[PDB]
């Protein structure tokens, strides 16, 4: 059910330990729209509901990110946009992306189903942690194997914020 | 985020040293319903609860100023009726308000979204404080921004009254 992975260490690009990255991975069907089901309480999405990442192809062989996101302390509607460059080859999920401004960080998916619907991405390090789902929403049983993979891997799933989204 | 001001200062309509006041406004979109959120203690509006002030367009080139109040020692609704007008060009937010007779009071936008959904509101000396929205409550980040404004223009921010409303 879920795309195959392997224990994957990059000095500075990823945790502690190494994680397991998706090996056999399919950038083209990971284009277009997801939404952030899950989060760690990462600085630069603080106070964000409502959150997508969309993701396109570049001619350079990268990704252009567009984030969106609602504040409801503002009550506005935000976008921002950034970049995502595969680290080495383009099987193995390993990427670094800009997360805010012109700095970019490790961007490593950890657990993927084969049909490209639902994703577990961790940071360079394991206070940044996401899930990701192609919709607002995700079954009970979906939820938990990603919090078992990512408790497997050594994060601490209680960190979540689980983010308000349609339905 | 907010909108853009400049320093203006006018002895007897701006506090002491003057005060940063928007300085590209459009009255039009000031128009309407706002509630009070905060003031500092004004002797004309102490005990009020429920309090808000609507502005509409007058042919003159001035606005209408309502200010009402629920009085719980009265036990009852009041409201004031006064005009104001721009003191220099309408895209400064600097007016000053009559209500009673030839007397006028400063009135300065000190700190506006650029949504037009929240304002911090300075009289003519640092006693006079408000902070408005179109909403009878606003979140703790809006407060807190406009809380530093009014610090950073030299207000005692322990002086507001947190105004009862819905």
């Amino acid at each position: 059910h879920l795309e195959s992975t392997s224990l994957y260490k990059k000095s500075s690009s990823t945790p502690p330990r190494g994680v397991t990255v998706v090996n056999n991975f399919d950038a083209k069907r990971y284009l277009g729209t997801w939404y952030e089901i899950a989060r760690f309480d990462h600085r630069f999405e603080r106070g964000l509901e409502k959150v997508t990442a969309t993701y396109s192809l570049r001619d350079d062989g990268g990704l252009n990110v567009i984030n969106k996101g609602y504040n409801p302390d503002r009550g506005m509607w935000q976008q921002s946009e950034g970049k995502a460059y595969f680290t080495g080859a383009p099987t193995r999920a390993a990427l670094k992306v800009s997360f805010f401004g012109p700095f970019y960080g490790g961007y490593n998916v950890i657990a993927l189903d084969r049909e490209y619907r639902h994703a577990l991405v961790c940071g360079p390090d394991r206070d940044y942690l996401w899930i990701l789902s192609r919709t607002p929403t995700i079954s009970d049983e979906v939820k938990q194997e990603m919090l078992a993979v990512a408790t497997r891997e050594g994060f601490d799933v209680s960190k979540f914020i689980w983010v308000q989204q349609p339905g």
